[PDB]
């Protein structure tokens, strides 16, 4: 459709920066392939390929999978997607696979959602569990009536490890060490653009505005006929 004209981005942003979301907006209002390296590894795993067995392995123990058999495996998938527009969604995750990914496909721009800390922080910690039942209380959506409590049996509820402060602020700045050298590379191509807010809906109007002016809205599926 736009010849020579397909857009290869990338987008970035800490887990709870709301990049889930954004990225679900892009796809639904643009014609472009989503390649997100977490659901290549989830497929690989449930596929139970050797790379499946591998991740499984560096997942649990929370790590990054090494680079070269990431790099690999991305760049075997957009060997077949060429022809479309893509945003690459996860990757690259460190300088090396930035590095790497550049000696094979020019990255015209990179979204860098920026979100502070104290409310990615407040997101990620928000879940608690009542054991018994598998109610789920989360405090920014549907808090119990009394903090820590099931409201209807009183019982305490609890946290997953997970989910703690601590174990959140850790993976936090691993995330913000890993990533940092990745986004000052793209800062000295000139390719990244950072959206910074603390609602990911005021954020979104102006990462939509601004693709608007790179490619394809998807032909009009205006599903709110409001
Ligand atoms: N670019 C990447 N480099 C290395 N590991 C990755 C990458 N993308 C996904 N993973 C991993 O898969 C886990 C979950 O990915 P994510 O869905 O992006 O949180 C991460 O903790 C890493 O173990």
């Amino acid at each position: 459709g736009a010849s020579a004209r397909l857009l290869r981005a990338a987008i970035m942003g800490a887990p709870g920066s709301g990049k889930g979301t954004v990225s679900s907006r892009i796809t639904k209002h643009f014609e472009l392939k989503h390649l997100s390296s977490g659901d290549l590894l989830r497929d690989n795993m449930l596929r139970g390929t050797e790379i499946g067995v591998l991740a499984k392995t560096f997942i649990d123990q929370g790590k990054l999978i090494p680079d070269d058999v990431m790099t690999r495996l991305v760049l075997h998938e957009l060997k077949n997607l060429t022809q479309y527009n893509w945003l690459l969604d996860g990757f690259p995750r460190t300088l090396p696979q930035a590095e790497a990914l550049d000696r094979a496909y020019q990255i015209d721009t990179v979204i860098n959602l920026n979100v502070p800390f104290e409310v990615i922080k407040q997101r990620l910690t928000a879940r608690w569990i009542h054991p018994g039942s598998g109610r789920v209380y989360n405090i920014e959506f549907n808090p119990p009536k009394t903090m820590g409590i099931d409201d209807l049996t009183g019982e305490p509820l609890v946290q997953r490890e997970d989910d703690r402060p601590e174990t959140v602020v850790k993976r936090l700045k691993a995330y913000e060490a890993q990533t940092e050298p990745v986004l000052e590379y793209y800062r000295k191509k000139g390719v990244l653009e950072t959206f910074s807010g603390t609602e990911t809906n005021k954020i979104w109007p102006h990462v939509y505005a601004f693709l608007q002016t790179k490619l394809p809205q998807r032909s009009q599926e205006t599903s709110v006929t409001p």
